[PDB]
């Protein structure tokens, strides 16, 4: 059939308008554009950027798209690292996210979630002590030390505190310019060297992590041909587990957030019934923001809705816009944890990924932040108690990620007993 013209935005490069806009950038022009899906200027070069679940799926066919070279080499010295599970395609991507995805067992998931909830005490028994806590940096450090116990990292004080930074500013600074953006690099650059030295540790027999564990299993991973990955490599991957377990912090924020604008709903979990805590982190994950779209580049020309997408162009997948869109969700833009009443799919509620975990670049992590989420909604509910004192608890849909201005602080803290 006849090829017709994807709808544009014109103007020599619009990456000003995506830093302007942040989250709402795509779906504001799937809006003014009547259309699933529009082509740009990002980053000096052609875009095309779509959503909903049909674009979703589309974007999750690895025939049509590849990762190789699709994130700009600021996101990589920032957020992914080189030559990680990000960066690869086909059956070299398959063995290697089965890698990420054996720490991820039932056995595996109740070890996480012990450390996760003994952390919390700690923190807890820490805070009653003070007078203001400031919520998102207090809960980059819980998440920090539960990142290193359970991935077998062992890990100083001081340790502790340079890596919370270090990799709080590896995600804080993906989608940062300036100034900002720098300290990311730095941070990833000063890590890699530490984890690569470990790595070299553990094939020297000089550290014996257990067997089950993160720093084990990435250590001593063989590729397709036998061989173990490139020290440089490993540690890449190993980072690809601490950041993200540090960036959970993000999400414990709009739990706390979402529990003190929502009493009606935080009542709903004085229950017990886990129901009602499984609906409340689902309807935190899909409505407020965190990863705002994934890349790639079209593999070989082909057709979708009569418009042409050319071989080489890259393409966003509005992932905010997809758990927010109106024809996939009765009132998106309002939290309502009942929408997930035994509940969609896939394609439709995405905040992670799309699709398959082994087929494709679904987050490895999905059930560890969900665990994590638990503990730490059962944490906030149900072991302390604590006041919100007047603040700016206002996040800037522009800034990626989005953070409360005031970092949520809490005061009065007492662990129940
Ligand atoms: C904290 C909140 C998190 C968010 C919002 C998040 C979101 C995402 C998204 C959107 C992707 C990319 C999907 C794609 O490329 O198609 C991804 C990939 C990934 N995530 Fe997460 N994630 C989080 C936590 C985690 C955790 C806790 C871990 C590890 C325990 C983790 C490990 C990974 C890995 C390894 C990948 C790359 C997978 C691949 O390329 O095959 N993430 N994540
Ligand atoms: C490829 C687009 C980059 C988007 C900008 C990053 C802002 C969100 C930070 C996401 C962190 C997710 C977990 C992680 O990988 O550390």
């Amino acid at each position: 059939s006849n090829i017709n013209q994807m709808p544009r935005e014109e103007g020599i490069d619009s990456t000003w308008r995506l830093m302007e806009e942040g989250y709402m950038y795509i779906l504001n022009r799937r809006h003014s554009f009547n259309s699933d899906i529009f082509e740009t200027r990002l980053l000096g070069k052609k875009a095309i950027c779509m959503g909903g679940k049909e674009a979703a799926e589309i974007f999750y066919d690895t025939e049509k798209f590849k990762r190789k070279d699709a994130a700009p080499n600021r996101v990589v010295q920032t957020l992914f690292g080189k030559n990680g599970v990000q960066a690869l395609d086909g059956q070299t991507h398959k063995h290697r996210k089965e890698m990420f995805m054996s720490i991820m067992s039932p056995d595996e998931l109740e070890k996480l979630t012990d450390i996760t909830k003994k952390q919390w005490e700690i923190a807890v028994d820490k805070w009653e002590q003070m007078d203001k806590v400031i919520l998102y940096e207090e809960a980059k450090e819980i998440m920090c030390r539960t990142a290193c116990q359970w991935a077998g990292v062992p890990v100083q004080e001081n340790e502790v505190k340079r890596l919370t930074k270090n990799l709080g500013a590896m995600f804080e600074s993906a989608a940062a310019v300036g100034l900002k953006h720098w300290l990311g690099r730095h941070a990833r650059n000063y890590e890699e060297i530490w984890i690569e030295e470990l790595i070299d540790r553990v094939r020297d027999g000089k550290v014996n992590p257990p067997e089950n564990t993160t720093l084990h299993k990435f250590s001593w991973y063989r590729d397709l041909e036998g061989n173990l990955l490139d020290t440089e490599t490993a540690a890449v991957e190993v980072i690809n587990i601490l950041r993200p377990i540090v960036a959970i912090a993000i999400f414990i924020n709009f739990i706390a957030l979402a529990l003190h604008h929502y009493p009606e709903e935080k009542e709903k979990l004085k229950s017990g019934d886990k129901k009602y805590s499984q609906m409340f982190v689902q309807e935190v994950r899909r409505f407020y923001p965190f990863f705002p779209f994934v890349v790639a580049l079209v593999k070989k020309d082909f057709t979708w809705k009569g418009y042409k997408f050319e071989e080489g162009t890259l393409t966003l997948l509005d992932l905010y816009g997809t758990n927010h869109d109106p024809e996939i969700w009765k009132n998106p833009d309002v939290f309502s944890p009942d929408r997930f009443a035994k509940w969609g799919s896939p394609f439709s509620f995405i905040p992670q990924g799309g699709g398959d975990y082994f087929m494709g670049h679904r987050c490895a992590g999905e059930w560890v932040t969900i665990e994590v989420m638990k503990v730490s909604l059962d944490y906030l509910t149900n072991r302390m108690d604590y006041e919100v004192p007047d603040q700016d608890l206002s996040f800037s849909m522009a800034s990626m990620p989005s953070i409360p201005h005031s970092k949520v602080v809490i005061k009065n803290v007492k662990k129940r007993i």
